[PDB]
């Protein structure tokens, strides 16, 4: 309720705050409006009260007047209530967009691991409901909550001045008791709403879970388990939504029963002053009239407004979605690399664990030479992406140095950065779209002759001619309606469209077979000119880096050797000569 | 508007019937009272109008009563109508649970190609929003839409006989201009509300598609692009709503003007029958009480349900979801498995293809063997996770059978199918929870013996010995937290726990080193006994399959050879052969 108010009266941007106090009039002129009304009847009620001595005269034009006046009045409110409505959701609405852009690039702006560490659909659902409980919070707050405030505050005022102090006494009273029994009523009730929001948050979670991985259920069977492990926080949100209904049922009798017996004393007390003949039934008709008019609009308050302190959670998650915390960022004066440099990159000392009590890198240091095609083998968990990511700085290291011609990457700019370093991932996710809009999506501004020849440069050419809606078929979710193999050529199409500086292949080669990963590493060897790209191949397929011009040994942090194949063969028991007899025997 | 009426008005269960008939009496009653109370207040109104000629009397005990019935009018009411509110809440709530899980069983009873041509958070964004669309129409047509229909009924009967056939004729004529006026606005505005959600849904959808790759998105620099393609769609929702909005603020004026012009209309006619004498001041308190607290609730029904036609939308779309074709099915008399049989798969004139425009397996027909480790190889796109998912059941064909022991699998039962045959595939997504709840996943009711049996048979006790939260490491989503290796020994220990008959191992190892994939491949082997498990290896790697008993080749469906290994080394210029040779050289 800060940070909204921050984007409805926001700093500078003047139009938005003429906008807003064009609402705050036309509220205030409805509200004046709304509050006249019953003058006027009471007006035609206590003209009308004389004794008539003609059934066949018409009416005079003096009572007409203020029948008019009465319908006026009636249209006027009712009608600056809705201009003031429509110029709020134009204000409400440019609010929405704004803060849905400004949470989608700070979304996009956070480190891997946060987004790791989380649910996408999570994510999802915690923007939607966090728009919708923007555009209800400021439609109640502009309908409800502020307007019936400032009704209750105009009627107080004209009941004290208008008749005397006792009611006074009475409105006072009353709402002292009113704001007594809904602030204890409200401290019972918001411990059931607390278990919904769990009870509901816990059943998206396992049905998001279970939809997710449909394959890895129907192989096993457990469509049963899954489904009872879903029917137990259905019944838990089941039991506190309806005991969330009937206290908030409870709340509003008790509101209106305090209600009721404080119009009915002020009816009765304007009925024993007008038997003492200060008053006259037209106070009678004011006094109902005013106090029913408050009495319906604040049932309906009540009633149809069950969920507003959801509301607020809503859109505090999604401004704490909104206020999170960026640690991965450039420095104060930003390098930028230069024009035509291979670059080389240089580990010293480095030291890195995702989380602080396990250590990945225990010290390692090595490094890539410029216009090598390197190679990174090792056993299986050894850290492989992991110096893969920290080359790409989604994460930064305890300790050591990272360096890319002897200054660091912490000095230079992250997409200057990244945006020569160029990589296929061991597990790759596709967009559900064509194959062309995935092709296209290494470099956007590409001309469609590079598109097709990277395609037929990826060795994916057979495919597109096999398929009948080539370049237009769409993969599905997450690319899982083609194979692996052509998912993993699709990687390396989107990283050859790129044409970047280093190219860390992590796994180009786990789902194609020998004839294909032969002719693809012949046709990638055999495109780039000698000494310009800093090739890194992290490969465990000990035949597709026999020919590479340094090789690395990784097991778990702490490189053991590194060199030529040839020299690590002939070598006095390493783990490469062991890992490529095996790979021989 | 069917569908609904089906689960709050069943068949059978009449104890939700005696509630929603409470409900309605509930209603009627509340309504009554509701009318009932503008008669005491033109009764207290007309016995105060006489001639007092004491200030000192105390108001009489006859005068009091009708004060006291005017409160307990109100209060009842208010009392009825709330009572009515929590019973139908109490309906509601069970008929959104009882759908909810209607509707996930069916999600989870669909074949694989409708889950695969769908998007699993525009499926969870769609069942959050038919449950509270659900809610809200339930809640409008209780409180709303029936309510105030019987109350304009009951104050236009009232109307009819308690001051002849004028008023009859302005309140029949002010009901037809109401109508035609909001028949023809309605269907003026529903073309920016369709507007509306369709830029909505493609905003969730490029949402949602941009957070899932976001490893695929930071690698090529594409924040950008996506946030502009974010924010076309968020200028269009915008715009339309807008416009809903101010059509809305339209609606609402002109249909009020009317409803003024006929309260207004009403209280002047009323006045000149005051003036004939045949009338009274009662009669227009009454009147006015009774137009304007109609006329209260139709404006808070025009303007805080904004949102009830996009609510029976998302509400016909749930049923739909729950109203969709499952296709694959067991038969009438479903058959069960043997006992203690060793199935032997038996392919015959298959033909397959997941589209009609493509045949995938072009006339294959081949056997599996019973106890025989079979080998599946071929070119990358040559259909063998294919035939994979033609024997677990998922998809089937158009021509051919797939017969187990003779009998087709078509009359089988497909849980009895799917429990004798385990699998890992090539692509692994895992649940966000720990490593223990991921490995107990196979069997469910297993004890933890087997379970730690199962973990140090599948090569990954160094990993648990090495965590610092062994069996407790949450792996984030779906299985990122960890590397490639472990998710594949993890799918091998899945499948090694669940103890199946058949065992399909799709790429089991892909992304493993040469010691654990023969540490493995060995500890595999030495499990079970000769000739009870059916082991079928898809593989690329050959030298894995070197020791099988029976290798089957081939090359976009119809297979070209099988035997085994030193028969198809010692063949005069087969496939196979080819493929041993690259991989040897
Ligand atoms: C969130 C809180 C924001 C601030 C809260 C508001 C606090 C002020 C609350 C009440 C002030 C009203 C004081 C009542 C005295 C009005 C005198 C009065 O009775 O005038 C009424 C119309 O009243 C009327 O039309 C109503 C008067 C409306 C003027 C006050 C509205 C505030 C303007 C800003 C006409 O009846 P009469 O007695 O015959 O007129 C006498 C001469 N005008
Ligand atoms: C979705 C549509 C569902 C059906 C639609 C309803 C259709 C029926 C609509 C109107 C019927 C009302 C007919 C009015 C005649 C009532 C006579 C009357 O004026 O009684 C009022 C109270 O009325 C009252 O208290 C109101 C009478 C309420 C009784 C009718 C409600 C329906 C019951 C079922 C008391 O005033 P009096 O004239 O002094 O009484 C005369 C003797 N009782
Ligand atoms: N976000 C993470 N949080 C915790 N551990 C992680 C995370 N990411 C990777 N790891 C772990 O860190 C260890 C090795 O990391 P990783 O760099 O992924 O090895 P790897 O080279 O990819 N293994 P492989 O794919 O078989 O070659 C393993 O225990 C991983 O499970
Ligand atoms: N739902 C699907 N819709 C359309 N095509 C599909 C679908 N699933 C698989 N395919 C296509 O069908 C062809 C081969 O299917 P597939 O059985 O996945 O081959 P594969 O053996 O897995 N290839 P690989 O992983 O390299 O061994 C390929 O063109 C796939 O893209
Ligand atoms: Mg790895
Ligand atoms: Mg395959």
């Amino acid at each position: 309720l800060k940070d909204l108010f921050r984007y409805i009266w926001p700093k500078g941007n003047n139009k938005v705050r003429i906008r807003v106090l064009i609402a705050l009039g036309l509220l205030i002129s409805a509200k004046i409006l709304n509050v006249q009304v019953p003058f006027f009847f009471k007006q035609t009620i206590d003209s009308m009260n004389i004794a008539w001595d003609d059934p066949t005269v018409a009416l005079p034009a003096a009572i007409g007047l203020t029948i008019l006046c009465y319908g006026v009045a009636r249209f006027g409110s009712v009608l600056f209530g809705e201009l003031r409505n429509a110029v709020f959701a134009k204000v409400a609405q440019n609010a929405i967009r704004t803060v849905s852009l400004q949470t989608f690039q700070h979304l996009m702006k956070l480190d891997l691991g946060w987004h790791l560490s989380r649910q996408t659909g999570g994510l999802t659902r915690a923007m939607d409901r966090g728009t919708k409980g923007i555009s209800q919070v400021l439609t109640a707050m502009v309908f409800h909550i502020i307007p019936i405030s400032f009704e209750i505050s105009v009627v107080c005022g004209i009941l004290t001045y208008q008749f005397g102090a006792s009611f006074a006494a009475i409105t006072f009273s009353t709402m002292l008791l009113y704001s007594i029994f809904t602030i204890k009523t409200t401290a019972w009730r918001t411990h059931f709403r607390r278990d919904a929001n769990k009870a509901d948050n816990k059943a998206a979670s396992v049905a998001l879970d279970s939809l997710i991985n449909f394959e890895a259920v129907k192989y096993f069977n457990n469509e049963k388990y899954l489904a009872d492990k879903y029917n137990g926080s259905l019944m838990n949100y089941r039991d506190s939504q309806i005991k969330v209904s009937q206290s908030l049922a409870f709340l509003n009798s008790g509101q209106n029963l305090i209600f009721t017996t404080a119009l009915t004393a002020m009816m009765y007390m304007g009925c024993t002053g007008v038997i003492g003949g200060n008053l006259t039934v037209g106070d009678l008709v004011l006094i109902n009239q005013l106090v029913f008019q408050l009495s319906v609009p604040l049932n309906f308050l009540g009633s149809v407004y069950r969920d507003l302190k959801q509301s607020l959670i809503d859109m505090e998650t999604l401004f704490k979605l909104r206020k999170n915390e960026v640690k991965i960022k450039n420095a104060e004066r930003p390098l930028m690399l230069p024009e035509n440099v291979p670059y080389d990159i240089t580990f010293e000392n480095v030291t890195f664990g995702y989380h602080p009590d396990r250590k990945i890198l225990k010290n390692a240091s090595f490094t890539i030479p410029a216009g090598w095609k390197t190679a990174i083998v090792g056993s299986s968990g050894s850290g492989k992406s992991t110096i893969l990511k920290l080359v790409f700085r989604f994460y930064d290291p305890e300790s050591g140095r990272i360096l890319i011609n002897g200054r660091d990457i912490k000095e230079y700019d992250i997409d200057a950065l990244r945006k020569v370093i160029g990589v296929v991932p061991q597990d790759t996710p596709l967009f559900n779209d064509t194959i062309w809009e995935n092709v296209k999506f290494g470099r956007i501004d590409a001309t469609d002759e590079e598109v097709i020849t990277v395609v037929e440069k990826a060795q994916l050419a057979p495919l597109i001619k096999k398929l009948p809606q080539g370049f237009d078929t769409i993969v599905g979710e997450r690319g899982l309606m083609i194979s692996g193999g052509e998912k993993q050529r699709l990687a390396i199409a989107r990283v050859l469209l790129k044409n970047a500086r280093i190219m860390f292949f992590d796994e180009a080669t786990s789902a194609l077979d020998t004839h294909t990963e032969q002719a693809l590493l012949r046709t990638i060897r055999d495109n780039f000119t000698s000494g310009s790209r800093t090739s890194v191949y992290i490969a465990h397929r000990l035949r597709t880096i026999a020919d590479a011009d340094k090789i690395i040994v990784l097991d778990n942090g702490r490189v053991r050797e590194e060199g030529k194949h040839l020299e690590l063969l002939a070598m006095p028991g390493s783990l490469y000569r062991e890992l490529w007899t095996i790979q021989e025997d």
